[PDB]
């Protein structure tokens, strides 16, 4: 297949990296785990905005929260239902944050997905947010010199 994984894309988390300096903030890196979760090949999602994950049951109020975080160049953590290539639904405890360069400018966005079978609360929410925020901090490290 085209676009074999880089070293970074074999990290064992579901994540993407987008480039907001390109039109429509497209995916430029996507982990192996993300591509199995979502059942796409890497080549058919590179260069596309992540909105292909959305479908009829995806709450548009929650999508707007992501949109507004991107516009304000800030982080957000939300839960929403997303869809795979084959149409299967999954809950996504999702964390976005910008990655800044050495001048503080936003260079990339990082998105980390914790897939589940239900909306989580309380301890499962806390532990999931702990994991996706630690993961985002790790990808900030991993992506800084790309
Ligand atoms: C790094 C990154 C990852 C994203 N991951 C998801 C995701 O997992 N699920 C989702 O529904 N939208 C995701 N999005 C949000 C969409 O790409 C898009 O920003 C959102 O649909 C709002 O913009 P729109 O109104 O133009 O579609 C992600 C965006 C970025 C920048
Ligand atoms: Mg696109
Ligand atoms: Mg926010």
């Amino acid at each position: 297949g085209e676009f074999l994984a880089t070293t970074l894309e074999r990290i064992e988390k579901n994540f993407v990296i987008t480039d907001p300096r390109l039109p429509d903030n497209p995916i430029i890196f996507a982990s192996d785990s993300f591509l199995q979760l979502t059942e796409y090949s890497r080549e058919e999602i590179l260069g596309r905005n992540c909105r292909f994950l959305q479908g009829p049951e995806t709450d548009r109020a929650t999508v707007r929260k992501i949109r507004d975080a991107i516009d304000n160049q800030t982080e957000v953590t939300v839960q929403l239902i997303n869809y795979t290539k084959s149409g299967k639904k999954f809950w996504n405890l999702f964390h976005l944050q910008p990655m800044r360069d050495q001048k503080g400018d936003v260079q990339y966005f990082i998105g980390v997905l914790l897939d589940g079978t239900e909306h989580v609360r309380d301890a499962a929410e806390r532990e999931g947010v702990m994991l996706i925020k630690k993961t985002a901090e790790n990808i900030d490290e991993a992506a800084k010199e790309l």
